[PDB]
């Protein structure tokens, strides 16, 4: 039976607002939480009722207050909590505590949150399921001949990483065999000097990939569907900037192989609810790299090309409904379709002329464009608002759909342009630069785009 | 260009919450007004701001205080007012004051309101546009032989009415020539000067949605079928009409466009017709939005309220912002049905029940729109307004499916603490005559079972 009368969103800003709408639409009452920091936040007011959480804790911590949140749910007849993204949404402790208190958790099961929070467990999950992964040594290599033969087996470019460098430091790229001997000896002595261990791993470098992600929905009855892919190749220093759906110049036969790859893995683990599978792509090959056991900021553009409300589905799936049930109403795979293109970006208070440091303060004048095929998910982008340093400094999330990619791009550019802000800086001039650039407009581009095109940083 | 940054909704309940949605989806800030009575009304908390209006007036008059509404709008920097339906939404003096105070009126011009708020002025605009109307004597008849001849030209059945009387209190049907002699004779004695009209009996009731811009552009969004009526009240609307020919559909829609173009109508409006076989007849223009507007949005995929706001902001029908395709490219897909759940107890003559809702749960889901009025747990339903719990609209690829969803969702409502009309709504939507897709305005009033429970 449907149990969910009232839902609490344990989150803030645009994604809280997003789930409030989904709830109201479904006839479900809502509960927002806010920190002292958010006593003036827009989201506090878009819920049917709001309660202060994590009092005396810090700005970020007050949303991590697992016991105070749950104390609120039980205190006000909450049946289920939506975790949105990016706070407790992937936290195992939260989910099982909900389960103990008899509060439903909109999201997959804990063994899902665990298996996909560990890169090793996931890598194993994917190989078990028959999906390709990026070739790497499992431990640190024994010696030079190992790196040589790894390279003979997988082809350069390769990359050698210090063991204790963790991620992101003590890494060395090798493009040729004439390059490997010195590059290895060096990678040892340098990791030993900087971290204290000479141990290094090797990986296959998949260079300048397209970053392709697939949306997934599973019910408790084992049904799985993909809502096709979103293209997240437009990135600055590896952080997402503009997502496109579907991927413009992705082979449609390649589109197929990828998506099936994603369902085959999620079915093999019986993923329940909403989740995404990420791949890196080069030519005809693709490699699994991550699963996000939750919804994502950019879910919007898939909803637009498919016509499926993803957040409404999350809730219904959480109350026991199946993907093809009357209420969820998602069709069989072969009848799900994409129509046109959709693009998203996120207007922030990041000052591109100040190393993108987030500006703070009070927005004196605020006005936006909007319209058909335009979607305005506001964070705290409104006139008179007070933007603090504590959070995601997100003014509004902007999603634009049109029949043709070219059209979707004009729509985005035109609506970034229609914005009038007074009182704080924003990242609009950079967003403007990115989506107006011939390379993006070409539909054909990979993850090296932004980092490699310097004119994007002239204002 | 565009000037709308803030809109006040001069209304309450579902229609005001519906416009609050559109506004937010456009980056537009929202203000609500509530009467003292609606101090715990849901819509008050759904707007960005909210101010008590008409304090010290009756409940209805509260939402009729033009000067109190203007005041709130000026004091709070409102650029435009949405009247919704059913209060000041057709009030020429309301639109006049807005223009006066340079406040945009989300709706057509004052002359549109005037000509279409009068049956005579309306009939003349329809006629002057080449649109068929229902036959009548342009004045009182001179004697019996004129009635005879009127019916010979237009055909029985005819209707005889008194002048000092009015529609209803002074009206008599005549089906054959045998009656006219005695009927005409009676009408003269009873009414004690008479008029004659053709009777369009058991007509289907079809209305066409129209939109126009300040550039002179006009599109229809096809028709809604409102035949299903209890005592001429609308109970269940369907779109598109299930058993209405395409030729006839096309003919009826063009009639609506032709007529609205000829008057330069602007913003949202509806042209009502009565259809009989292959003939149809103009009867009314609703120069505002209607309750049923949901089901037309659903089949066409066009957001009418948002188009309303953008059109009043100067935006062209086919501009980037409004985004409506060429008339020829506008399509309909699937079917949509609307129902309104109220506290009308059909076991107490449909008298509106009041009180505190102790328990409330509804269904919901894909293809289901819930436009809440005051149907929520812990709500207190007063006898003063529309007494609406929730306006229910369902869409599906086929009519049968859309009917089943509507029926299925009605059955999921759990309401404890007060009566509703779901018992009637269910009987109506489950009946095979309605499911057949082939019914007219006589359906409800000639099917008694609908009132057994």
């Amino acid at each position: 039976t449907r149990r969910i009368r009232k839902v609490l969103v344990a989150n803030r800003g645009e994604i809280a607002i997003r789930v409030f709408r989904a709830c109201t639409e479904l006839g479900i009452r809502t509960v927002a939480i806010y920190s002292k920091e958010d006593v003036g936040s827009y989201h506090r007011y878009k819920a049917d009722e709001a309660y202060l959480v994590g009092e005396g804790k810090k700005p970020i911590e007050a949303y991590l207050d697992i016991e105070g949140i749950i104390e609120i749910a039980k205190a006000h007849d909450v049946d289920a909590i939506h975790p949105g993204y990016g706070f407790l949404s992937e936290n195992i402790q939260f989910a099982k505590r909900c389960r103990e208190e008899g509060i439903i958790f909109i999201g997959p099961n804990e063994n899902h949150l665990d298996m996909f929070g560990d890169k090793v467990k996931a890598r194993h999950a994917a190989v078990n399921a028959g999906i390709p992964v990026i070739p790497g040594s499992d431990g640190p290599v024994d010696g030079l001949e190992d790196v040589v033969a790894f390279a003979e087996a997988h082809g350069y470019p390769i990359i050698i990483k210090a063991a204790l460098g963790g991620g992101g430091r003590g890494m060395r790229i090798v493009r040729s065999k004439s390059e490997v001997k010195e590059a290895f000896e060096r990678a040892k002595s340098e990791a030993k000097a900087a971290f204290g261990s000479d141990e290094v791993y090797v990986e296959k470098l998949i260079e300048n990939p397209k970053h392709i992600e697939v949306q997934i929905l599973g019910d408790y009855e084992g049904n799985i569907v993909h809502l096709y892919e979103r293209d997240c190749s437009v990135q600055r220093r590896h952080q997402k900037v503009v997502e496109v759906a579907p991927s413009v110049s992705l082979s449609d036969e390649l589109r197929q192989r990828i998506c099936e790859a994603a369902v085959q893995l999620m079915r093999s683990v019986g993923y329940v609810n909403a989740g995404t599978v990420e791949f890196l792509v080069s030519g005809d090959e693709f490699y699994f790299i991550e699963v996000n056991p939750r919804i994502q900021v950019e879910h919007t553009i898939t909803e637009m090309i498919t016509g499926i409300d993803i957040v409404q589905s999350q809730i219904l799936i959480a109350d026991g409904c199946s993907l093809h049930s009357h209420e969820v109403g998602i069709p069989k795979q072969e009848d799900i379709r994409i129509n046109g293109y959709a693009i998203q970006s996120r207007v922030t208070t990041e000052d591109p002329l100040n190393n993108f440091m987030p500006d703070t303060g009070k927005i004196m004048a605020y006005r936006s464009g909007g319209g058909f095929g335009v979607r305005l998910d506001a964070g705290n982008g409104f006139q008179g608002a007070v933007i603090t340093p504590y959070y995601d400094s997100l003014l509004v999330k902007l999603s634009t759909w049109a029949l043709t990619f070219e059209q979707a791009a004009r729509k985005m550019l035109r609506n970034l342009r229609e914005f009038r802000i007074r009182g704080i800086k924003t990242n609009i001039p950079f967003l403007e630069n990115v989506v107006q650039h011939p390379k993006f407009l070409s539909g054909e581009y990979d993850t090296s785009f932004i980092d490699t095109t310097p004119e994007l940083f002239v204002f």
